[PDB]
C-alpha cells in the first residue's frame, strides 16, 4: 500500500512507521534530521514540512500521490488556565494540519485516513482547555467531512487513544502512570483497521 | 445587573439587548453605526471592537468592569467542502473571540457567562465542517474551563439553539423553515437562566 505518515518523527508516528515498513512508505515531520534517519532505517521516503503552512501541506500531498493509507500522528500539548497564544498554537497543530492535509490529499478508492482525537472526559479538564478545544474541533470537523470523503470512496477513521508514553508529555512533566507504549497503541490501531466477504455472487 | 452583550449588532444580540434594557447594559459589536443606535435606543453603552484581536478584547473587558452577566452572541457562518481560509475564519469568530473575552473579563461572584454552541447532529454535516469544528472547539474549551471559573464563583452556561432567523444565514441562502424568531430564542435562554432557597437557616 502507499502509506503517508505525518508526525512520523513523533512517538506514535515512529511506531506506525516501523510497523508499516514493508509498504511504499512516505514519512513527514518537522525535524528533518530525525525524519531522514527514520526514513532510511525503514526504507521510506522523507519529505519534511510544516503542515500548519498550507502551501507546504499541498506540496507534500501532490508529491505523495494517490494514498491507500494516511496516518496523521500530528499534535502538540500544553497546559494553561483560560484566565491567565496556546489556543491558536493548539488549533494550528491539531486542526489546521489535518484540514490542510485532508484538503490536498490524493486518495485511491478504498483508502483510509486516520486521525487522533481524545476522550472528552479525559481532556476536558482544568489546564487543558486549549488542547481539549483543538481535539473537540478536529473530531467535529471529521464527522462533518465523513460523508464527503465516503463519496470519493475514502473512509475517515477517528481514533481515541488513552495516555501513550511519548515526548508529547514533555511540557506536561512526562507521561502519566500506565501510559501505553507507542508500539502497543499503533498495534491496536492497526488491529482496529484490519472482515472481508468470503463469497461474492455477482 | 451589569451586563455585557458581545455580538450586540447581531440577530440574537439585539434581542438580548432589548430584553435586558432595564439593566446597566454594555453593548459591543463590529458595526459601530448599528451598535451606537441600538445602544442609544436601549440606554446602553456602546463599545465597538473586533474581539478576534486580543488587545481590543482586553481593552473592552477592562473598561466594562465587574460583570454579573455576559452573553457572547458572536459568530459567523459559511458553507464549503473540505476537499476544495474558512476554517481559520470560523475558529477566529467563534473560539478566539470567546477565549479572549473569557480570559480578560472581570466577574462579580455569582456571575453567569453565556456562550452558544451547536447541536452536533445538526451542524456535523457536509458543507459545515468549518462551522462544526469551531463549535466543537468552543464547547470543549468551555467544559474544560468550567471548574476554573466556578472557583471564582462564575458559572459558565453553554447554550444549544435550534435554527434562529438572523442574518447569520445570509451567506447560506437565508434561515431554514421553522427557524425561531431571535426574540423567542433570547426569551427561552433568559428563562433557562431564571430556583432560590426559601429558607436559610444559619
Ligand atoms: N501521546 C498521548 O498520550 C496521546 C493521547 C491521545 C492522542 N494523542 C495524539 O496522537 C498524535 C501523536 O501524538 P504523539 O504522542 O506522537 O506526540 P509527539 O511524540 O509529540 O509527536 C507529535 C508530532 O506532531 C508533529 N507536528 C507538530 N506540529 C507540526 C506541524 N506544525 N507540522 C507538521 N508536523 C507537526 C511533530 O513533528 P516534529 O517533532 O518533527 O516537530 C511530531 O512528529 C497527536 O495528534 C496527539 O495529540 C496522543
Ligand atoms: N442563528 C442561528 O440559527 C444560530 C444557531 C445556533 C447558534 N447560533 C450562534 O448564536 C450566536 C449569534 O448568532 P446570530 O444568529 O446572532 O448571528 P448574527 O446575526 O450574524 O450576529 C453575529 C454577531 O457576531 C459578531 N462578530 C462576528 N465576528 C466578530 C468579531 N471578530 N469580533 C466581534 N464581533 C464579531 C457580529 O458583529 P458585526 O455584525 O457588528 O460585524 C454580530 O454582532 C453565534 O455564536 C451563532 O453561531 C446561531
Amino acid at each position: 500500500m502507499r502509506v503517508l505518515i505525518t508526525g512520523a518523527t513523533g512517538g506514535l508516528g515512529g511506531a506506525f512507521a516501523r510497523a508499516l515498513k514493508g509498504h511504499d512508505l512516505l514519512l513527514s515531520g518537522r525535524r528533518a534530521g530525525a525524519l531522514a534517519e527514520l526514513a532510511r532505517e525503514v526504507g521510506a521516503r522523507a519529505l519534511p514540512a510544516d503542515l500548519a503552512d498550507e502551501l507546504e501541506a499541498k506540496a507534500l500531498l501532490e508529491e505523495a500521490g494517490p494514498l491507500d493509507l494516511l496516518v496523521h500522528a500530528v499534535g502538540k500539548a500544553g497546559r494553561a488556565s483560560v484566565r491567565e497564544d496556546l489556543v491558536e498554537e493548539m488549533l494550528a497543530a491539531h486542526l489546521l494540519t489535518a484540514a490542510f492535509v485532508l484538503k490536498h490529499a490524493r486518495f485511491q478508492k478504498g483508502a483510509r485516513a486516520v486521525f487522533f482525537g481524545a476522550y472528552p472526559r479525559y481532556v476536558q479538564v482544568p489546564g487543558f482547555a486549549a488542547y481539549a478545544a483543538a481535539k473537540g474541533a478536529l473530531e467535529a470537523y471529521l464527522e462533518a467531512a465523513r460523508k464527503e470523503l465516503l463519496r470519493e470512496g475514502v473512509h475517515l477513521v477517528l481514533v481515541r487513544l488513552p495516555a501513550v508514553a511519548t515526548g508529547l508529555w514533555a511540557p506536561l512533566g512526562g507521561p502519566p502512570k500506565g501510559a501505553l507504549s507507542p508500539e502497543e497503541a499503533a498495534r491496536k490501531v492497526l488491529e482496529g483497521l484490519f472482515p472481508v466477504p468470503a463469497l461474492l455472487e455477482v
